[PDB]
């Protein structure tokens, strides 16, 4: 599924990523823009042999299991094609046990590249929520 941008904020804030870990909403959906497009089929290889999956590009270095990344630990218990799903769910429970683990949204390192410190709340701006 390709969300539009306020359907996204909308899916995003009713799972609660709103404030959470102190992110306002716009942060949010500022990364998933710059990772996914707002695409949940997204996949990406990485130079490491790992794979970034869905809307967050949520590794499997660590957080999913994809089955042939070797070394790699599954830490959100979860096939990394359920990243995958129109249902974000579990993209958003995975999320914020990666935003929990230290370094805050600065683990999307296109968070950190292109939303960190801007205005992000033009992400949610006239949307219905
Ligand atoms: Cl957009
Ligand atoms: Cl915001
Ligand atoms: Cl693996
Ligand atoms: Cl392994
Ligand atoms: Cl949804
Ligand atoms: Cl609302
Ligand atoms: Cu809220
Ligand atoms: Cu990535
Ligand atoms: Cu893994
Ligand atoms: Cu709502």
């Amino acid at each position: 599924k390709v969300f539009g941008r306020c359907e996204l904020a909308a899916a995003m804030k009713r799972h609660g990523l709103d404030n959470y870990r102190g992110y306002s909403l716009g942060n949010w959906v500022c990364a998933a823009k710059f990772e996914s497009n707002f695409n949940t089929q997204a996949t990406n290889r990485n130079t490491d042999g790992s794979t970034d999956y869905g809307i967050l590009q949520i590794n499997s270095r660590w957080w999913c299991n994809d089955g042939r990344t070797p070394g790699s630990r599954n830490l959100c218990n979860i096939p990394c094609s359920a990243l995958l799903s129109s249902d974000i769910t579990a993209s958003v429970n995975c999320a914020k046990k990666i935003v929990s683990d230290g370094n805050g949204m600065n683990a999307w390192v296109a968070w950190r590249n292109r939303c960190k410190g801007t205005d992000v709340q033009a992400w949610i701006r006239g949307c219905r929520l």
